[PDB]
């Protein structure tokens, strides 16, 4: 009769905004709150965020939020999400290791949270701790593209769920924790009921190569720099950013950081000794009249992510830098999700400023933070689960992840590809998706959450792919109809005129039978809508003004 | 005293609609004349073809047009070019191999172009042809992922122009026929003055899979499947085509076909001997009620592309098909560039579909036909030019193959990185841009040339960013404003009252000083365009419709 509830609000069928809750009864506890980082195209927004409708409903239920690491997509949201639920004050556990807990403190100071607004309690990424009466925790260590990273056994009334967390297994990493597996074997060995596992490289063959190689690599390429040198990642890339550090000292190049999010992060770990620097961290201004050679410029998007920074220095331009013939631009991360592309035109432009721009996977200056085929294939034997459900991945990676099982020595039963917003039933024999909640996104801008909307960006498309029709309707006993177009069909713009005609004998009938300014402007929309459609194909945005006199 | 001019009018910068003019004294011929694939964002837009006002322009300077190759982006826009030039009829000697012309022909029928309207003058891949005084152009066969396909060595009054054209050196290519070296290598012994190549893979290491490579996985793949198997590729991509046909032939499956040009170039080509089937290729209504397992579609877009096949099959769907479970999907070709994160968004909803969705690079169902860097290196040691000039590849292609031939034995006097527009000079000493002509691309669609523009597209883009801003103003001597907006931030959406607050004292006072619309619009457009941005930091489309009374 008993049975665990899986409910994925954010992080399914995508990368980003890492947001999962999990229920037994009426107790709740929620793993990570991330947000999502914004395709370009998408201009004006700073950050995505789920929508946490079933949390809000049931905020009393929840007995603890659960942290893997300090990603931004998995801990970037909680300083919208945690009001949203609970007010500005909560009594509710928090758990995550000290990096994490020190970038997310640093992270609601921002915000104007208080310190204790909040009860986050600080654990070892190796420990143990009991949620509420139903869910005992056993967090491991595991390597990944920060440190403190761990994946967790949810221990359970019905049985078993290893979560993997964000990981790869690598053997040499810049810190020297490896990963901590005796808790994931031994929870193969009693018996896995459910696997949730990292699918972002389940389609690579092979093994992520260790972020020592990129190190490596990043030294060479690095002391071959005849100039400045320029390297963009993210502000949460603890290990790539001490990779760097390593590099620019031993060539005798001073160190300064640009991008607010990257330098509170980077202090945060100075203090809580997870970075080292044989001198300090400086400003821009700082190295200002610094030969080229003995600097490099660490920098990142307000946000945190390169895109923003790149594209200025490539485009709009920056305040505080610009590139030069012979500075040399290293991209140390990959870009996000639909950004691909953005990217590839960001590195054009840097050339043609005159730059040595050096980016993956042309070249090897970066490495991904997740598991390829090997690694994977590896846990899948560890824990040989009854159950799987693929997540961290959009459907490719999901299903890659669902063959790459489906071809192991014993395949899991059964295999679900997880969407956000579906609830998930668990018992010790089945697993089935029984239901949906109200689930989605939220668009964060500058002036706050919500300031951007899906109808805001439903219009913007509609728009940026059909053009404009505005039909400016006089109602009167002398009517008058003009119509106007933008980044609409010429071919349509010469039917105009056979638009306003139309409109008119609708604003005529409209006003000589007394009706609505609203009916008016209905009879007037839809008998253009269907001719500029029968007419030229398209769907332009039609915007009737009705003005009565 | 004498010099060469190159004058890149499309290919330059991209990888797309290639066309280069060359010049010595008062006398030309034209390399190709392709047009370009639109990205996805650009809705409408059927194809693009390079602007050729410096053709028009000179046109009875041109002594001949030569082609490279039947492949879209080489011969792609001439059906739309030659009217745009020489007018419906014209006797100069347009080259071609017999392949290229008897597709090109195709084309040219479907515009009412006559057959001889034109002439058409068919030769060898490996020619010789004297064009006018001063050139003397010899091709040289190249494996490229089309039969046909050459190179050229032009041979000019102050050297020798060494043209790779499209190519990789294929080992072991489908139709048996090798690359043609020895031209090549004998212009290297006498001496190479310019080098033009194609930089598509120059920043990747080793060499470029064979098309048998590939044709043994697709044999591989579909030999497997277990029902329907559906395969995407370029309509000209004639060596993939017959690939594919042999695996549906070995394992039982007859060979259906969608897509009106991949019918029409197939047709042409099983005409002219380059395709050959067991059976014959049946439309998808004659393949109907066959068993699953005994179906193959090959399928692209009406224009050439599978992109918009590949789109509908995901999405909106397609009439004379339906993707269903069980049937697999092979992508074989790459995606136009800036379409890669969109194909992955259709394979996500293919793979939702039910579908064994295979594409690259995950999956060896797809080869480059282009030259990798061995391959180019070779190449570069063959020739050792003493000037370079990357073509056929955006900016950082151009620059790492810069890089590429900058690390050879005997490094190019000087390498430039071509633009389209820019006109080059060489003489026997030099090379350099010494100005440029007016250049720029058109855009067309189902309603012919230029019915979408640069401004149409710059207003959707304005649109689609910053949304909109109409006020709209009664000039009267009751004056009335009233002020609507769509996708624009929530925030200015609550500024619209004071939108029409300024707009209303600026409608009187231009009223009252007696001002035409046309100013009154200004008064009113650029203090809200002021006003919204100083508080909003936002830079919306603001459209003031000003009328009389
Ligand atoms: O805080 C982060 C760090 C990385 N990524 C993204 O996750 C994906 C995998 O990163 P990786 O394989 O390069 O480590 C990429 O699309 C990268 O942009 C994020 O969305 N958020
Ligand atoms: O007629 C064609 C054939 C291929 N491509 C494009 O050329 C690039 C290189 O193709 P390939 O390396 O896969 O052969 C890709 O972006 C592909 O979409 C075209 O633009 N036009
Ligand atoms: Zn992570
Ligand atoms: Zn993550
Ligand atoms: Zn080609
Ligand atoms: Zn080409």
């Amino acid at each position: 009769q008993d049975h665990v509830e899986i409910i994925p609000l954010g992080g399914m069928g995508e990368i980003g905004k890492n947001i999962t809750v999990f229920r037994f009864r009426d107790e709740i506890f929620v793993l990570d709150g991330g947000l999502a980082f914004p395709e370009e195209g998408m201009p004006g927004v700073d950050l995505l965020i789920p929508r946490v409708d079933y949390l809000i409903e049931h905020r009393h239920k929840i007995k603890a939020w659960v942290l893997t690491h300090g990603h931004e997509d998995h801990i970037g949201g909680l300083p919208f999400l945690l009001p949203m639920i609970f007010g500005k004050e909560s009594p509710v556990p928090i758990y995550g290791a000290r990096l994490t807990l020190g970038l997310l403190r640093g992270k609601l100071e921002e915000f104007g949270l208080r310190p204790g607004a909040f009860n986050l309690k600080e654990i070892s990424p190796d420990d143990r701790i009991q949620v509420g009466r139903y869910f005992t925790l056993d967090l491991f260590r595991m390597t990944h593209s920060i440190p403190d990273n761990s994946g967790v056994v949810i221990r359970t009334p019905i049985g078993t769920i290893v979560h993997t967390g964000d990981f790869k297994l690598d053997p040499t990493p810049i810190d020297g924790k490896v990963s901590h597996l005796a808790k994931v074997a031994q929870a193969g060995a009693e018996g896995v009921l459910l696997l949730i596992a990292d699918a972002t490289n389940a389609e690579r063959p092979g093994y992520t190569p260790s972020e020592m190689e990129i190190a490596k690599e990043l030294d060479r390429v690095i002391g071959r720099a005849p100039g400045r040198v320029f390297v963009t990642t993210f502000a949460s890339h603890i290990h790539r950013i001490q990779s760097v550090i390593w590099a620019a000292e031993k060539y005798g190049r001073k160190v300064a950081m640009e991008g607010r999010s990257m330098l509170k992060f980077s202090r945060i770990a100075l203090e809580l000794g997870y970075l080292k620097v044989k001198d300090r961290l400086y400003t821009l201004e700082e190295v200002k009249d610094l030969p080229d050679h003995q600097v490099l410029i660490l920098a990142t998007g307000s946000q945190g992510q390169p895109m923003s920074v790149l594209h200025r220095l490539a485009f709009e331009g920056h305040a505080k830098m610009a590139i030069k013939p012979g500075d040399t631009v290293i991209l140390s991360s990959s870009p996000i999700p639909g950004n691909e592309e953005a990217v590839n035109r960001v590195i054009n432009r840097l050339y043609a400023l005159g730059a040595y721009v050096l980016y993956p996977p042309t070249y090897k200056v970066h490495a991904s933070g997740h598991a390829s085929q090997e690694e994977l294939k590896l846990i899948l034997n560890l824990t040989t689960p009854r159950f799987f459900l693929p997540w961290h991945g959009e459907v490719r990676h999901q299903m890659n992840f669902k063959w790459l099982a489906e071809s192991m020595s014993r395949p899991p039963e059964k295999t679900l590809i997880g969407e956000n917003g579906a609830v998930y039933r668990l018992t010790r024999e089945t697993f089935e998706k029984v239901g949906e909640v109200p689930h989605g996104v939220l668009y964060v801008d500058g002036l706050g959450v919500g300031d951007i909307t899906e109808e805001i960006l439903a219009d913007r498309r509609h728009m940026a792919e059909e053009g404009l029709v505005v039909i400016t309707a006089l109602a009167g006993e002398d009517p008058v109809v003009e119509v106007v177009s933008r980044g609409f069909v010429k071919a349509g713009e010469r039917l105009l005129g056979e638009v306003r005609r139309m409109a008119l004998e609708a604003l005529k009938n409209g006003v000589r039978e007394k009706k609505p300014l609203e009916r008016i402007r209905d009879d007037i929309y839809y008998p253009v809508k269907k001719f500029l459609k029968k007419a030229t194909g398209r769907d332009p945005m039609i915007l009737p003004v009705v003005i009565e006199g």
